[PDB]
């Protein structure tokens, strides 16, 4: 498997409160965040300890990635509303969070998220999005519904999926999806090395106008 | 520094749901937790999940013990509310715990607990209980008013102590304290070997019947 990360402030924004994470070493799970410097922090905070939790956890309860998932957005969501006590005036963090866990052998992605970031498959030139955006008007612009940092926290989706050779996953903010089209995000996964087209598709954002901060991981199956 | 733990299902009770953990590498953390087989699987899970907490965040939040602590306890709580769902008729189940953390130096120990297991300090003869029981009669048997597997948990007690060469310090779990006085406690505490102290605290509160699973941790700073 090869997997490729990127994170940009893109051309408007003067911070960049995105955040990511790779396991590198064992390619397990992938992890993106989308703050709202309140958002520096959490976004940090929820990929931080959502990487822990899944360090630690992994061995004992990759049997149970549900549980595993839950417990590990909630051990970032309290350390996100422990630092809003004091802590001050950071009152209201607040991040979003999208996260892949894979099976040991690779071909079952389960797929957590609290916000607005997404998740995506592609396969064979077609693209999907997999996870359902918290937002009031995916509900049926709001924006968030839903975001870790607070106490009210209502929903942690998770889902699996199950993956073919060939397939990729997206995990992107949604600076990427606000400035490119499901049609032109495929076009860039299509590209086969996984760092050119991560690279493509944070260019892209940024030459259709780069709004926001934009980050993607890129994980060819 | 000298620790020694030791826990008994006592004379009458047919399962113990006490737990303990030493921290025997690093003598930084010690827990005790009396359950509530619900209450063998809470404290487990309490004493399990403090631990690993403790152990992966300990480097990068030793800094803000009180942060940390209750992290550890949330995430505690968290894992005991997961399993209540299922999870099944398990509903109910919860578990008291009494951690001390001493801080790098080792002459500064943090108190957290949640519900009616209990530390004690003592010196050059005099005992001296640390922690409030979350009872009801304490407030003023119940008995508990506070508990780990509860959605509803509403208070974390977390007092530091600082330490003297000489000091002992002891986290028991409510069966040794419904059988022996604090008068009687501190006797056994005086012994100078911490594993003959811990034996002998035990042995006594069978002696004067062993109505309880009975768990105690001895410190000897
Ligand atoms: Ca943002
Ligand atoms: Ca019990
Ligand atoms: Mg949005
Ligand atoms: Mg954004
Ligand atoms: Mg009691
Ligand atoms: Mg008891």
């Amino acid at each position: 498997m090869d997997v490729a990360g990127l994170t940009d402030c893109g051309l408007i924004r003067k911070s960049n409160q995105d955040a990511f994470y790779i396991d590198e070493k064992h390619q397990r799970f992938f992890i993106v965040a989308d703050g709202m410097a309140g958002g520096e922090e959490a976004s940090r905070l929820a990929v931080d300890h959502i990487r822990q939790y899944l360090e630690t956890h992994l061995e004992d309860l990759q049997h149970d990635p549900v549980t595993l998932l839950r417990q590990a957005f909630l051990a970032a969501n309290h350390a996100i509303v422990e630092q809003q006590r004091q802590n001050s005036a950071r009152a209201d963090m607040g991040t979003t969070a999208v996260v892949i866990l894979l099976d040991e052998k690779g071909d079952r992605a389960w797929c957590a998220h609290v916000g607005d970031s997404r998740i995506y498959r592609w396969r064979k030139d077609q693209l999907q999005q997999i996870t359902s955006d918290h937002t009031w008007i995916a509900q049926a612009r709001h924006v968030l519904s839903q975001c870790l940092g607070r106490e009210d926290l209502s929903q942690i989706d998770i889902q699996p999926i199950d993956l073919e050779p060939g397939d990729r996953l997206l995990l992107c903010s949604d600076g990427l999806t606000e400035e490119l089209t499901d049609d032109v995000i495929s076009i860039y996964l299509s590209e086969p090395n996984v760092q050119k087209a991560a690279a493509a598709l944070v260019d892209a954002a940024k030459t259709h106008g780069g709004r926001d901060n934009v980050t993607v991981v890129v994980i060819s199956v």
